[PDB]
Order: structure tokens, then sequence, then C-alpha cells
């Protein structure tokens, strides 16, 4: 399962790539009423996207924003968290022994690779694009 | 990121795999205590195992255990969970038109296929299955 704030943080970027430019830099209230979310969820989300670069002005996408592939955006917005806790409060075994977790490691970069060929341009292409920009209607 | 139930599911059909044939069908406290949980949470796992028709017995390893992927295990086993909530408590008003969400079912089942050309059998060849047995030693 993907982090809700990651979920949300990408929902943000799609918000903010939707914007013609010369409509209005969106306020980060906008974004969040427009996306489904309180104010203060938004408010972290884009702080972060902030740290990352890909969001900047009033809010507008950059350079990067537009550019960087969804992929990339993941790994970065899941930061910490890996695919198996193999030491929470008890400690597996077969740490470091563990062909489980070779696997699983494999299949969360198959996961990855298969949104390095996407960017958040792409996520709002149609049918994406045009219901953000019916959602500020 | 994996539920600990299905990873820890996981680790018992690990530790059922490594019984060599007229050892002893290992009792449900005996997996427990060598894959680091407790007896309740080792309970339900099993349960759910046999549910599946992957283990039976005393606990052994069926037919079916030694043969079936660990795609297929984790796809079962993580059941209901999908990669994103478009519908928590607050739904998300992309739902139905959305990119993104088409994009990380394409990568969640890159996950999964992964997962797909392993068996336990493959997950306890060594180093694993060595560790195992060590820890019953
Ligand atoms: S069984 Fe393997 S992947 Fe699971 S917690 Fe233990 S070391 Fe990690
Ligand atoms: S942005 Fe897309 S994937 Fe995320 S919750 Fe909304 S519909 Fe689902
Ligand atoms: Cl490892
Ligand atoms: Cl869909």
């Amino acid at each position: 399962r993907l982090t809700k704030f990651t979920d949300l943080a990408l929902r943000s970027l799609m918000r903010l790539a939707v914007v013609r430019d010369g409509d209005e830099p969106l306020a980060t209230r906008e974004v969040a009423e427009v996306v489904g979310v309180p104010y203060t969820h938004a408010a972290k989300a884009i702080t972060r996207l902030q740290h990352l670069g890909v969001v900047e002005a009033g809010l507008t996408l950059t350079d990067l924003g537009r550019r960087v592939s969804v992929g990339w955006l993941v790994r970065e917005l899941e930061g910490e968290a890996e695919v198996v806790d193999c030491e929470g409060d008890n400690p597996c075994p077969l740490r470091g022994a563990c062909r489980l977790r070779r696997a699983l490691r494999d299949a969360q970069e198959a996961f990855y690779a298969a949104l390095d060929p996407l960017t958040v341009t792409d996520l709002v292409a149609a049918p994406t694009g045009p219901v953000l920009l019916g959602l500020t209607d």
C-alpha cells in the first residue's frame, strides 16, 4: 500500500499541472478544496514538493515538476518506508539470510520501474486533466 | 508496504518448508517460537494457510504448498487491500478519471509478476533454509 501522504502529494501536483500559463498561481487553499482534503494535509504536501523543487511561485509547477518521473516522485515521497520491516518491535530472525527479502526488493523495483516512464504531464492528459479543470468550474 | 500478516504467513510457510520428511509435523507453537512471533499471530497465519490449502497435517506443507508461487501467495494473503484507497473517509474527486490510479495498477502488477517465478521452495534454498534449520538446533 502507498501512503495517503504520497497519493495526496501526487494529487496536489496534478492540480498544479493543469494551470494554464497566465490563469493564476493557486493558493494552497484552492488546491486543498479542489483535490478534496483539509488545508493542513495539503500544506504538508506542498512544502515537501517545494523541498523537492517540483513546485514554487501563489503556487506553480516548476520546470523540474513537468519533466520528473512519477517513479522518482514516489520513491522520494515514500522516503524511509520499506516494502517490509525486518526489525520492528519484534525483529525477524531471518534478517540477513532471507531470500524472501531479496525477492521483495526485486518486486518493489519492478513497481517503481513501471512508473519511471510517466510524468505528471502524462497523468493530466485526458481524462484526468479535464476533470481537474472541471472541478474548478 | 506489505502487511505484517502477509510476511508472517510467508515466514510460517518457510519454516514448514524445511521439515525433512519424517522429522516431525511441527506444532503451531514451535513455528511461532522459531520465526520469532507470539503464538496468537502464528495461529491466524496457519489457519489462513489451511484455508488456502498450502498447509495441513501437527503441521505440514502440502503438495500445493511446495509448488505455488510467492506472487500468488502475496496476492491471496494481501486480500482486500489495494495499492491506494480512492474512497476512504474523504473519497477522492478524481475517482474513475484518474490516470494515476491506472499507472498504480500497472505498477502493482509489475510487483506481483516479479514474484510469480518463485516458490517457497526457492525461498528456502540457501542461505535461508539452513538458517531456519539452524534456529531449531
Ligand atoms: S521473513 Fe524476510 S522479509 Fe520477512 S521480516 Fe523476516 S527477514 Fe524480513
Ligand atoms: S488521485 Fe487517483 S489514485 Fe489517488 S486517491 Fe485519487 S483517484 Fe485514487
Ligand atoms: Cl538483504
Ligand atoms: Cl480505474
